[PDB]
């Protein structure tokens, strides 16, 4: 690999030959195959966009023209393009390279969001600026695949680039999941298709655009995984689940009820609505990356009689809340969200973790959220969301490998209890243990019996509303402590708080789980250590509160 | 007077274009007398009137996005005689409503969601077996500049199925985007108060059998020339002010610079306000855009729409540590305009995300100073939340005590017996409290904290040296300011009794912003007895 050791950046490439290119991005495929394989990350994607990148790096002059990568998985080559080839080696690992473009690596990267469509609303934000400032000849590129381009907030943007002789160059990278629309005929300069394993044409192409001076779309055409035929085989984004326990318990409901129907933005495969589809064709929607339409659409199937179940990651739920506030809760309709991915995540870094939905739904007036703490509960909570037919339920659960079930002692007011003071210890302590960390409380609880410390630990089931049962034992113990995988900020853990005080209960309440913050990559069990999110840390800080009294 | 004799739409299937041509003028006066958005609706009536002679309702339901130009369709299926009750309590919506007629479908103002919604039924139609439904999203020129309608477009092209995009076009503030060569069959322009030119174009598209758009253009405010507060002008002077000595500051609306107070920034920094159609989401993320460019951007989104921008807040604005100040104007309950408009979710979204700073001035003066506080704020979100209406005289501080005002202190003689945390607009229903509770010899001191999240260490403070703590917050209760306050003193070890007093969370229907606060309690009558009993305990 003599040709990509000597690139030091971009400039590198200025001089070389088309065979030396050539030579340069098959050096670039055996590098991403082999690395990407050791480390696991985004291989189909960044072989696609080999020869496009090679072009970005030939025509413009990053960082003088901001190359603004959409969601930002496909920006290995762009890394390795602008000095950190080396450092694959830690490619997703804590304290290593981010999977997605960083300020903190590099002048060349703008954008950490892995939230997809914003590339568009980046350049138009960036171009304003340039021409506020007086900087001269910025050309602001946003790289955006077509699944991207089904989002509305490119919508929004190519309004108001075309509205303005500012320079955005549009570069579509399309290897389709895309559009069912034209976009060959918007008002704004269209060149291609362009063949985008042909290196030489999208720097023609992309040229011609940097010397239109005005807003201009390049629609280049990629092939993901080109290079390695697995990852051509298998179009993948990447390389006993909950997902699989929720595919099932779905495709089990759906048998007995023709009346669900199945919702993804874009993610049927991760989501495990394939094997819904493979069983029910008619009943699956894949209505692009398009979360927003996905609630709203799903607003109107419920409308029309069904029961829609949304299955989104927790992240990305969030660019829905305003259409499960208007368009579902408003009008009281049962339709039931599925956010799997819910929790930290870790290696997808701060853009990822699902550590939002707990906070975001209790704002949703007359809202039901249930948090499976294993795969029968995964399963119950499922068919007691799809019972509600008058307004939304959510279910949330992590990524991985369920736990094994954990059978409660009784249920009580909708309140599984798991454990009970044992062997003479009495009612000290109230641990609400919210979906995945039951096994995490079970394991506090038994390091607190050591200290003497009694110990309830309940799964709600239904973490909101705050149920009778959370309320009835909540008065029987001294100190409640809520453990939840999600921002404390509005969380699982305030919202018990304000409903035992909206009750007239004071017994102190506290709220473990994880600061209100953004995370760096790493495994889910190295931020949750780093956080005292561990049995040993917990116990640790429930003593020191009975401690206090 | 046939306008009193339309029972419903069937009544307008045999008359003649002259006796439309008579209703249509008599639509106009009575809308006139009656209204509300008068401008939008006075643009639809011949729209409205050839939609009812040519699609079956509700069999073909028909959407409008946004919902505010209904009034038309409300008046042609049986609710003429009710618009003396017109976002009155107990009344008639100023949007469609579901509970007042099987004709209406959609309740939320929001805009541009009709298309998901018209997605969604077509898709149910065909699940259930239901023939010949045709569905009819009549979408504004400004809606179609909201990405909604390209997600739906998008969807609504990959199918057969029916729907018939009617897009009511006055803006020739539309789409700077061509939509007549998408891939979908285009039917237009029409001319819009031409009855028979858009029955025509409309039953062209009804049996085309595929999805249509049908382009007509209105005039807004048709056939009336005239047509054809205090809060909001302190907010748009005080950014002037701060605009006129830096440079680096930009505004940003969502299709309102008017109503937001950012037209007279405009007149005055031509170059530095952007109007970016009916697209909160693109607002906040072309925001961050500005930010990483070295701006300041002033973004001017009223409270309920920021809903919209959460995730561009999130993963644009914070992540990043970009300083955008976010103005939300109609925070809290606005009232007449129904459940879709109060801006009660803003303090409980905005506490969700990393590192934001959120303000509610309490009075003029006070949105001066926090403006000014949010625009010194280099590396991370800022936000400032005020009410709809007239803002009355300075209330005055007795100190400033680790960033919190005290607004009023036990008399001398009188226990620490209550912390009132008065948010924002509530600061003089505090006051009245505390002089009530002053007479039965109770010791209140009122504090605005001016800075609601994060919370200041002046709450803690004071939080230690009272009984109990009571937040008073014109917001939803479930995230809200009240709880945050609970949430930062249990992280401090702090056990005072709190309570979170506010709006309950739950939708409210359309009444006064004073009648849906009486009946909820939210007077300084209600609230005083309520925290008296508390102290009592
Ligand atoms: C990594 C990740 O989170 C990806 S990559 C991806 C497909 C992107 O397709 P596109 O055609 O734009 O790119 P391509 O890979 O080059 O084909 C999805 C749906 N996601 C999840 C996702 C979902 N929804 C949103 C709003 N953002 C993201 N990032
Ligand atoms: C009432 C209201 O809340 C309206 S009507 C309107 C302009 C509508 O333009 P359109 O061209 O679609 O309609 P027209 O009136 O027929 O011209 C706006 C910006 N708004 C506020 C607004 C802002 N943002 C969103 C998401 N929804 C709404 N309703
Ligand atoms: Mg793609
Ligand atoms: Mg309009």
């Amino acid at each position: 690999m003599g040709m990509l050791q000597q690139i030091r950046g971009p400039a590198d490439l200025q001089h070389l030959s088309q065979a030396q290119l050539r030579e340069l991005a098959a050096e670039i495929r055996e590098f991403l195959i082999h690395k990407v394989a050791a480390t696991g990350g985004h291989l189909g994607p960044n072989l696609g966009v080999v020869e496009l990148t090679l072009a970005l790096h030939r025509v413009f002059d990053s960082p003088h023209d901001p190359i603004i990568f959409d969601t930002g998985h496909q920006a290995y080559v762009h890394k390795m393009l602008t000095g950190r080839s080396q450092d694959f080696a830690t490619l997703r690992k804590k304290g290593g390279l981010s999977g997605y473009p960083s300020r903190a690596e590099s002048e060349h990267d703008w954008v950490e969001s892995s939230h997809a469509s914003a590339a568009l609303s980046y350049a138009d934000g960036l171009a304003k600026a340039f021409e506020l400032t007086g900087h001269r000849n910025r050309h602001v590129v946003a790289v955006v695949g077509d699944g991207a381009l089904t989002g509305g907030m490119c919508w929004e943007a190519l309004n108001n680039i075309a509205a303005s002789r500012r320079p955005v160059i549009i570069v579509v990278n399309d290897n389709g999941g895309g559009p069912q629309l034209l976009f060959t005929d918007l008002g704004l300069k269209y060149v291609g298709p362009v063949d985008g394993h042909d290196e030489r044409a999208v720097e023609v192409a992309l040229r011609s655009a940097r010397r239109f001076g005005a807003p201009v779309i390049v629609h280049v055409v990629t092939r993901k995984g080109m290079g390695y035929p697995p990852a051509e085989a298998d179009q993948a984004e990447q390389m006993p689940g909950w997902t699989a326990t929720f595919s099932d318990a779905l495709i089990g409901y759906a048998q007995k009820r023709r009346d669900i129907v199945a919702i993804t933005a874009a993610m049927p495969g991760p989501t495990g609505l394939t094997a819904f589809g493979q069983r029910f064709p008619d009943r699956l929607f894949d209505v692009g990356i398009a979360e927003q339409h996905a609630m709203t659409s799903a607003a109107g199937l419920a409308m029309g009689g069904l029961h829609p179940v949304v299955a989104i990651y927790s992240t990305f739920l969030n660019r829905a809340f305003d259409q499960i506030m208007m368009d579902v809760a408003l009008h009281k309709l049962p339709v039931t969200m599925v956010l799997d991915r819910a929790g930290i995540t870790g290696s997808d870094g701060a853009s990822h973790n699902g550590m939002w939905d707990l906070s975001m739904l209790g704002i949703v007036p007359g809202i039901r959220v249930a948090a499976p703490r294993d795969a029968t509960r995964l399963r119950e909570e499922l068919g007691e969301a799809l019972d509600v037919d008058d307004g939304p339920t959510a279910l949330r659960f992590p990524k991985g490998d369920v736990g094994e079930d954990i059978s409660a002692l009784e249920r009580r007011g909708g309140v599984d209890v798991l454990a009970a003071p044992a062997d003479g210890l009495n009612h000290d302590v109230l641990l609400v243990a919210i979906g995945a960390f039951a096994p995490m409380a079970l394991a506090v609880a038994k390091r607190l019996h050591n200290q003497g410390i009694g110990v309830t630990v309940i799964d709600p089931r239904w973490v909101l509303p705050v149920s009778d049962g959370v309320r009835e034992l909540a008065v029987q113990h001294k100190l409640l402590v809520t453990l939840e995988d999600n921002g404390v900020n509005g969380g699982a853990g305030s919202a018990v708080s304000a409903a035992l005080r909206r009750a007239e209960i004071d017994v102190p309440c506290r709220d473990v789980g994880l600061p209100q913050e953004f995370y760096e990559h790493a495994s889910r069990s190295e931020v949750l250590a780093d956080l005292g999110l561990t049995d040993q840390d917990v116990a640790r800080r429930i003593t020191g509160w009975v401690a206090a009294l």
